[PDB]
């Protein structure tokens, strides 16, 4: 028998329909062939197959994990777990999985309690996307930004209020893939 090394990259993706090869494993040189396994939080599809490695007898087992690809994937961990009679223990390869998508936008920061003269309240332009977003963009439902809102970066600042007023806001946030974004309704009364 054979003491064969392994490997495993993981292959970038996109947001195609179909489910393709996400993570890559490989066990180059084994005798006997090597018993290539997945493990994770998120279970898919493991198609293996084998070509005959260098020294006779030998075998290289190379295994991909397929899975339809989805935004809150990106960044979570896969397991491959090639085990052979030849390790003290069966070795662990660990991949850290990689989608690009368009933002997800939303926005906090409210709680329905906004009266007449309180102070300086602020609200956060929540986004999550890959790669890293490129810009931010402040606006209202009626166009251009009342004055009492003053936008920060990816923040908008809400001033005291001298009368009652309504807005509906509008975040549109923009990466390198393309340009989302989010909804909301805020009110200010007097109340006590
Ligand atoms: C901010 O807006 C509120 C009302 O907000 C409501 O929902 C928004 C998303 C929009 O669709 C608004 O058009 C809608 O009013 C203003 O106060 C609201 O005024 C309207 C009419 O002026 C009130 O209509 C009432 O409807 C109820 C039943 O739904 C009837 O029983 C009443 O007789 C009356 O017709 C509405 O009740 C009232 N909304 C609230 C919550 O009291 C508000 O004036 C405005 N802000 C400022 C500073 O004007
Ligand atoms: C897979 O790898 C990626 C990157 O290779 C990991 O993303 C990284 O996530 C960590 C924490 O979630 C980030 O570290 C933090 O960075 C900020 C700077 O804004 C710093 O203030 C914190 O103290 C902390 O160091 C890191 O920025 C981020 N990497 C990149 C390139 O953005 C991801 O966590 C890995 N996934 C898994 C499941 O291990
Ligand atoms: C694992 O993937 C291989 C290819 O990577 C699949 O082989 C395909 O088989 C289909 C029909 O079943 C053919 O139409 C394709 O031409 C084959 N593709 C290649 C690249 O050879 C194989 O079917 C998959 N294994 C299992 C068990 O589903
Ligand atoms: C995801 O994978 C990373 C490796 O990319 C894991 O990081 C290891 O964490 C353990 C314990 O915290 C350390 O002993 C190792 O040194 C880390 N690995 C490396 C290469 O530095 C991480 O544990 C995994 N987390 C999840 C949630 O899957
Ligand atoms: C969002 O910003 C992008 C970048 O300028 C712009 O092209 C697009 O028109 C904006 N979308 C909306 C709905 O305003």
């Amino acid at each position: 028998l054979a003491k064969p090394q392994n490997t495993a990259e993981v292959q970038k993706v996109q947001l195609t329909g179909e489910p393709v090869p996400m993570a890559r494993c490989v066990s180059t040189g084994g005798r006997p062939p090597a018993q290539i396994t997945w493990h994770s939080d998120l279970g898919g599809m493991p198609n293996t197959s084998q070509v005959p490695g260098f020294l006779s007898g030998t075998v290289t087992v190379t295994s991909l994990w397929i899975l339809v690809p989805s935004s809150q994937v990106d960044g979570k961990n896969v397991t491959c777990k090639v085990e052979h009679e030849s390790f003290e223990k069966p070795q662990l390869l660990t991949v850290n999985l990689t989608v690009y998508y368009p933002p997800e936008v939303s926005i906090s920061g409210y709680d329905n309690n906004w009266y007449l003269g309180q102070n300086e309240a602020t609200l956060t332009c929540d986004a999550r996307s890959n790669p890293e977003p490129t810009g931010y963009n402040w606006s209202t439902t009626m166009g251009p930004l009342p004055p009492f809102a003053v936008a920060q970066g990816a923040q908008l600042l809400i001033r005291p209020v001298d009368k009652p007023i309504n807005t509906t806001l509008i975040c549109n946030v923009t990466n390198a893939l393309g340009a989302r974004q989010a909804e909301l309704t805020v009110q200010v009364k007097e109340g006590p």
